[PDB]
RNA sequence: CACA
């Protein structure tokens, strides 16, 4: 499931309590205890709702001890491969527009509408293969357009 | 992005 949180760029002091208050203040339930190593930390949300809320509401907007956090679903490193998450898409972008920037970079094998609270959209797309997603996390991280930023990570691939 |  889709509930594991990887935090990033922490700082050197930031430790369990820092992160508690983080996501208090932001109303975000956690399932298990704050495991912080060095410079980066790990948490369960109670589903893949809240765990997206926390990406949305966290990733690139809350500081630290004058830092950035990252918040980003948690992947094991050798599961990288075809599937990523698509966030911060614009509100009334046609599907057949998104499919005309997906395809520059591979063949789409599945993209799945992500129900959201936001006024963004969020899909997760498997392409073909390894190299078609990391080409397009590449390219499409970033991409501006209506006004919005794409934002593109990895999500869990186990089948591959 | 966890591994003595």
């Amino acid at each position: 499931s889709m509930n594991k949180l990887y935090i990033g760029n922490l700082s050197d002091h930031a430790g369990p309590a820092d992160l508690e208050s983080v996501f208090k203040d932001a109303k975000i339930p956690v399932a298990g205890p704050f495991l912080v190593k060095t410079g980066y930390a790990f948490v369960d949300c109670p589903d893949e709702g809240w765990a997206l809320k926390a990406i949305e509401a966290l990733s690139g907007k809350m500081e630290l001890h004058g830092k950035p956090m990252e918040v980003e679903h948690s992947v094991p490193k050798r599961q990288r491969i075809r599937k990523l998450q698509i966030r911060n898409i614009p509100p009334h972008l046609q599907w057949e527009v998104l499919d005309s920037l997906l395809v520059q970079y591979g063949v789409v094998e599945s993209c799945e509408q992500v129900n959201t609270d936001s006024e963004t959209a969020v899909v997760n797309v498997t392409y073909s293969s390894k190299d078609q997603a990391r080409q397009a996390l590449d390219k499409l991280n970033g991409f501006q357009l209506e006004n919005f930023t794409l934002k593109v990570a990895y999500i869990p691939d186990e089948t591959a």
